[PDB]
């Protein structure tokens, strides 16, 4: 049960957190109505959220002569850098990075 | 006082080992001459030496977004592995590696 677009499967995951503004009902009509509310008083939220995940590693304990691949930046004049923010300040991702650069034998 | 090819500068470096192969000398003549021993039994010697450093290490405490650049090995279809024997046996080095990949503000 490992999931095909890659990861940890969980028979218990980390659970959803699911959040909602309570409704604040506008003014209500002077006599009783038994129809539920309609006319809202319009408001959203904002907010600060932390997630904290403590990884376990497991290092290489190559015995390998020879230097590894690694995943490196590339070293040449360019307009931008990788993996930053551009004069408009939008963030971009140039390329995506797996995980598999070390070795080990079969 | 950084020595100009690069490295330690040291005020008491590792001293040096000197060794060589005690003279034996050959037959000595019947009759006594103080003229000093110029025949002597042809040898040499062979044996195993062992070399341990132990090396203090300076981690990197950055805070830099963008992936480093990495000295890393080629990945690609060549004749030889980097670092590595040939057919014949040969151990060669391919090029020079330096040690500054990692990046510090100045």
């Amino acid at each position: 049960p490992s999931p095909l677009m890659g990861g940890f499967g969980l028979k218990n995951p980390p659970p959803q957190i699911l959040i909602k503004n309570t409704p604040v009902p506008a003014n209500p009509p002077a006599e009783f109505s038994a129809t539920k509310f309609a006319s809202f008083i319009t408001q959203y939220s904002t907010g600060q959220v932390s997630v904290e995940i403590e990884w376990e590693l497991q290092k290489e304990n190559s015995k390998r002569w020879n230097p590894e691949v690694q995943y490196t930046s590339n070293y040449a004049k360019s307009a931008n850098v990788d993996f930053t923010v551009d004069n408009n300040g939008l963030y971009t991702e140039p390329r995506p990075i797996g995980t598999r650069y070390l070795t080990r034998p079969l």
